[PDB]
DNA sequence: AGCTGCCAGGCACCAGTG
DNA sequence: ACTGGTGCTTGGCAGCT
């Protein structure tokens, strides 16, 4: 079998599938590595089920393995980045293709997802900002030059593919990327002076072509991410607030779980882009809130009818690259079917940006006309068999048809004719591949059969027979059925040419009913949830009353204590003195969630909301854990990024900084972070800690005030208060914890005595 | 909803729903001919687990009844898929003659099979033991009880509380938890696989005291060492009717039970063992642990064995000192002995499936094999001079007899099942041989056949063949079919072919098919018999695996110590701890770079060890390093070290500091608790309040207590520099440190302790190493110099 | 070597004579 | 009450290409 050696040293780098019978096969190395990757018997060699390959390509596409299928010959292949089957994709998750390249001036980057044709370029300044990108564009393959030089950023992530320098080159990018536009410069792009960012992009479309071997007429665009744009979060930031994934990797009790209440897979994964990419510009926001507020009473009405809708968009991807199946057509049938009911119930509504998104939505009369007359109501998975164009659409079809059905009829009419005059009771016609038509009698009745009838195939209980007249009508049958399914074939792939001229203005209408879906749902949400619209001030600030943690409120069958919280340039940052089981951390957290939102555009959890404009976001909240530096070695690399990075702009949440480490360092240390964050910094920021010796540090500098939680003892437990107050702790509450823990009365006593004689001296 | 009563059913729903109430809760596989089915719910079920079509059976009165089901000869597989996810199922097969039985043929249950009771060499992991346990408790404490299925092995116990219970789950690791409906501490068993309730009644002693006397031949149970523990016997009780009823039949190689008592083992509580990674690492997996640097046993039994003793290590020192001997003796016979060891392979599961009459072809031949390799080992082992070498050489046996029986009896390498025979040898059984003449016969009379017939005829294209639809015939061409003679009676038309049959071919036919079923019986009779040949042996079996397994523990043991450079060490009577250059055995072997080996004293008068040194500076490693140290001594093995005379340990406890606060507390309130002189506790930078010195004024009340009234040997390690002022105020306590040295920007780790407090906390240069900008640095000094000049 | 479809062996179900 | 045909799972492989 030195055919399937030869073969696979086409592409090595891959993993080659290798059919023999009716299962694909992996030899050596690829039969390792599939075998810990998909759990199945490395018996060099291991294999899996023909009908089931789909299922076994999501797997390994799902973890970054490009796949190359052989039957003998590599006649396809699958990239986690480019695919756009259904079956091979989340429904609910973005799956990305990304290139990524480092220039002396910095770094380039580019984004694309295949079925959308969302193509995104930035540059990012610095290794800080890439590994945030990274972190938030989540790429299912990356695209890197070899000469890559801070490696430590890319390395570990799954799908990467090394690519020489020559695919970077920037006069071959705009050149490329103007065909692809059909342009002569990118100007209207606003991307015409942004190099590093085009040979990141020019090198990920010449991937993706060469993957696909077929245009990309849907991929008509490209916009360019500037750092000024966006709230920025960093990987760990991002990690700590749970926004679409909780911290043990699941998906159940974020941010995400709460607020996506979409009635659209499309609408799902925008609503998810817009909880990662906060953006700054409040012309844009006033105009999310507008029609947040605007589309309050329409709710109810339109989402059961915006479902219908489904993911238009990637269905419109198979439409573009021409592998849509039937029901696919289908289903865009039935979303163009809810367009006017859309329509009507949007009419009313007073917001030009609601109006907007009607014109955007289109109609498409015509083309709901022609999937009504050429397609059956609930056609088959594949065109393959045909079945799918239904009668009145064709004539010539509706013809041969009616021959076959006629020569159906008369087979029929044959069995019924042969039984009453042989008078065998047991005997019927049926169909065969091998014998085609025949007629078949049971074996005990076989021997009155007429002379003129031959026999063909004798079974264990019933002989088979064929006769002239018999053969004769099979050819009706089979020459009919051929034509009528060749010209179903033929009308079908007609559909696409009469589709695809519309394609520009069908790919706006599935964005803006994605972005309807979003909006309607962010309008349920604030009314259901009793949410209100935070305001925007000029200079930075937080003003919240009565807010809540968005996740925790929906999650505690407990009554959720709502807390205030006041930040401005006069009072910057806040010492936040007492418990741990206290509320701490849901406070700061729910600072954190609550800015976040409202620069989302959506209403956030309060009764009233004033901030002002903020350019990132740092939470050093939680915990350390890393293969794993140290807890306090992290913990002390996070705190580093803060003060490097943030401004008088920046939020900053930090918890209970120097844990880990002696007192007197710990306390220096803690001492010195809140210093710089207070007086030189002088971002926003929210300070937790267990030093009661911070709590002198009010009187030593402007803008920093103590604020603390309380508990309370009663019967044979404790009630940790979740009501943030103003002043510091005091009291602790470890020794009442170690005691209902059951740790013995005299060592509790010691401890007592050695506690009074530590805090005086102080 | 249809009423369903009795008679309103067929006469098989009234068979299959009369079954099926005697397993309501598990899947039943329902023997229908050549397929085994389910019905309703199940097959709903099934065909989700199993990935297989849902369909129906008719009803001529009533709603259709759900169906799916697989071919019988296929169950294995199945099988393999619900025992893997946890799921029961029993397995019903036809017992009476369909040709003879009016109604529904009879049917019996004759198996369930479960998680924790599954002997089948394909469901179960070679180096891992499978265990079944039954758990239950009263107001005092805990009973348990585990049983190996494919050993015999039976073990019962009494843990005296939750920590102890919890460690005992965690040790044992079981497959299938029974549990009394009464239990009352959930939490201890809410997350585990294969959780069976179980009724009050199972776990009544009367009856456990009358099975297991039943089951172990004896009048009472005196002499297994369990007669006065009824708190675990009500365990074991439940235990062994579940084993009975998941089996029906019986389990002679169940012919024992021992109790495991506190005293005569070093009791690991759970974060002890997890945090020394004995068999798994912190991130659930198998590699770096102890096991993966110790365990190059090669044999299946051998790596079980070896996991269990690291699990857990003994207290009596006569066992010890004999397994050290051994490990020095044979030192030197590593290398031939190995090879042929391996060749034994995994005897005492083959064991299990012969005791259970369940023992396939391949497993008498391996059996068979095994056999083959005494001779050789018995040679290999007289000279080496060892009492326990030579014990083990003897109970290791020969069987000779049994040996040329299964070299008689079966041959060389037979198939994967008796089912199509082929698996007796010639020369075992004078009728066996003659009943195959018959069917041997075939190739020179078809092939004789089929020239004359060709020749006779002048047909070239007639052939012979054969058919199991429709059975022999002669085969001509449809070209030529026309010129057959009119003799030949038509058998079976094809296309282009037509096949015949004639008096002599089908008389031929009528005795190679009767005598082919002669065969198979005769031989799935003699292979039945094999077992009532080598059961009257299985007692002396059982100890010969036994004892090849302990070889192989033993012998690997041997080799590591020399290998990995280990020293033996020795004990002494008093509680105490003195390592000479001392290694961490994992650590040693990942790591890139050469370990910095370190001492330790640790004795009544220096008891308690308060460690300082910066973050990452080997605080925890010379912790853990210590505990692995005492466990190596206490399984008889040599240790990594230049040399340790170790004194007796009753208990080890850890604590590794970081809802929580109220899970650190309670874990101390144990460790204060249950410790005693003769435990060694590990602290790992514990006491956590929410102010500044209520955790550090625990933790110092802690070690006080600890030093003080309880005594044990202690190990501190912290970061409260406070703690450093202990040596002073209290005997026994002492002060010792890993070494960091600050040149310029740059703080580099030693790694080896020295005595004394350290000279200062690195903390400002391990948060300067971790990028925190010079400005703050600088400002954090200045206040640390404030701060230090308060005293 | 690559598709199709008969068969295996239980029991019940049904239409056609008693 | 008989007789003789139908159905239903999945795996194996005859029978045709
Ligand atoms: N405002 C609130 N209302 C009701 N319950 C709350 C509130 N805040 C927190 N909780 C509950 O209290 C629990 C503990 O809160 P949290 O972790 O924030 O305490 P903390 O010890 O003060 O934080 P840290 O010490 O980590 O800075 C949470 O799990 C949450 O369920
Ligand atoms: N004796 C030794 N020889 C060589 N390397 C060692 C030794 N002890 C520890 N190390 C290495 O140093 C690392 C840190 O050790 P350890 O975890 O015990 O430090 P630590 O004092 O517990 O502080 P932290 O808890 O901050 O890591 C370990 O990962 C180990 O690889
Ligand atoms: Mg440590």
């Amino acid at each position: 079998m030195q055919q399937y050696l030869r073969l696979k040293a086409q592409h090595p780098e891959i993993l080659l599938f290798y059919r023999m019978g009716d299962f694909y096969e992996l030899f050596y190395d690829d039969a390792k590595r599939a075998s810990q990757l998909l759990d199945i018997s490395l018996t060099p060699m291991a294999g899996i089920p023909y009908h089931a390959v789909e299922n076994y390509l999501a797997k390994l596409v799902n973890q970054g393995e490009s796949v190359a299928i052989c039957e003998r010959k590599v006649v396809r292949i699958v990239t986690p980045g480019t695919i756009s089957d259904e079956a091979l994709l989340q429904e609910r998750q973005d799956n990305l293709l990304a290139a990524i390249w480092q220039d002396s001036k910095g770094f380039g980057y580019a984004t694309l997802d295949i079925s959308s044709g969302r193509f995104r370029l930035s540059e990012p300044a610095d290794r800080e900002t890439m590994a945030a990108e990274l972190q938030r564009t989540n790429p299912a393959e990356l695209l890197y030059a070899e000469d890559f030089a801070e490696m430590s950023l890319i390395e570990g992530r799954r799908g990467l593919r090394r690519r020489p320098l020559w695919e970077f080159e920037i006069d071959t990018a705009r050149q490329q990327l103007n065909l692809q536009f059909g342009t002569r410069d990118l100007v209207g792009f606003g991307v015409e002076n942004a190099p590093r960012g085009l040979c990141a992009a020019g090198c990920l479309l010449q991937y993706a072509k060469d993957t696909q071997r077929t245009t990309l007429p849907h991929i008509r665009s490209i916009t360019m991410e500037r750092e000024q744009d966006s709230i920025i979060m960093d990987a760990a930031t991002r990690r700590n607030l749970e926004i679409t994934q909780n911290l043990a990797g699941g998906a159940e009790n974020t941010l995400a779980s709460v607020l996506d209440c979409t009635v659209t897979p499309m609408g799902s994964r925008m609503l998810k882009r817009w909880l990662h990419m906060p953006v700054r510009d409040t012309r844009v926001l006033l105009e999310r809130q507008q029609t947040i507020g605007a589309l309050q009473d329409f709710t109810a009405g339109l989402q059961p009818v915006l479902r219908q809708v489904g993911d238009l968009e990637r269905i419109l991807a198979r439409l573009a690259l021409r592998t849509a199946r039937p029901r696919d057509l289908a289903r865009m049938r039935h979303a163009f079917q809810q367009l006017p009911e859309l329509r009507a119930q949007l009419e009313t509504v007073d917001s030009a940006p609601v109006q907007a998104l009607r014109e955007k939505m289109g109609e498409f009369a015509e083309l709901r006309d022609l999937l009504e007359r050429a397609i059956i109501d609930t056609p088959p998975v594949l065109v393959r068999d045909g079945g799918v164009i239904a009668s009145g659409y064709n004539e010539e079809l509706d013809e041969w048809r009616a021959l076959a059905d006629g020569a159906t009829d008369y087979l029929e009419r044959l069995e019924v004719r042969e039984r009453e005059r042989t008078g065998l009771d047991t005997l019927k016609v049926g169909f065969n591949a091998v014998h085609g038509y025949y007629i078949q009698i049971s074996r005990g009745q076989s021997h009155l059969a007429p002379i003129n009838y031959m026999r063909r195939q004798t079974l264990k209980n019933a002989e088979r027979y064929i006769i002239p007249e018999l053969k004769e009508y099979e050819d009706k049958v089979l020459t009919s059925k051929g034509k009528a399914l060749a010209l179903e074939k033929q009308l079908y792939e007609e559909l696409f040419d009469l589709l695809l001229p519309h394609l520009e203005a069908l790919q706006q209408s599935a964005s803006a009913l994605a972005e309807l879906d979003v909006l309607v749902n962010l309008a349920e949400r604030a009314y259901t949830l009793n949410y209100t619209c935070p305001t925007f001030i000029d200079k930075p600030g937080i003003r919240i009353t009565e807010g809540r943690h968005p996740v925790v409120e929906q999650v505690l069958n407990e009554p959720f204590i709502a807390n205030p919280l006041n930040l401005s340039p006069q009072r910057r940052m806040l010492i936040i003195t007492g418990p741990n089981m206290g509320g701490k951390s849901t406070y700061m957290r729910q600072t954190a969630l609550i800015a976040l939102m409202a620069y989302i555009g959506s209403y956030v959890p309060a009764q009233k909301v004033e901030i002002g404009p903020i350019d990132r976001i740092f939470t050093r909240v939680g915990a350390a854990d890393d293969s794993g530096r140290s807890t306090f070695m992290v913990e002390m690399t996070e705190t580093a990024n803060i003060l490097h990075n943030a401004t008088e702009y920046s939020l900053v949440l930090m918890d209970e900084i120097g844990r880990g480490t002696s007192t007197y360092d710990g306390l220096s240390l803690a001492w010195a972070c809140a210093e710089n964050l207070a007086n030189k910094i002088k971002a926003l920021t929210l300070f937790a800690t267990h030093y009661f010796e911070l709590t002198q540090l009010p009187e030593k500098m402007e803008g920093v005030a103590n604020v603390h939680l309380d508990a309370l003892e009663h019967g044979d437990t404790i009630a940790f208060m979740h009501s943030v107050q103003d002043g510091a702790a005091s009291k602790s509450y470890g020794l009442a914890v170690a005691a209902l823990a059951g740790v013995p009365k005299e060592v509790i006593k010691r401890a007592r005595q050695k506690l009074r004689e530590l805090e005086s001296i102080s």
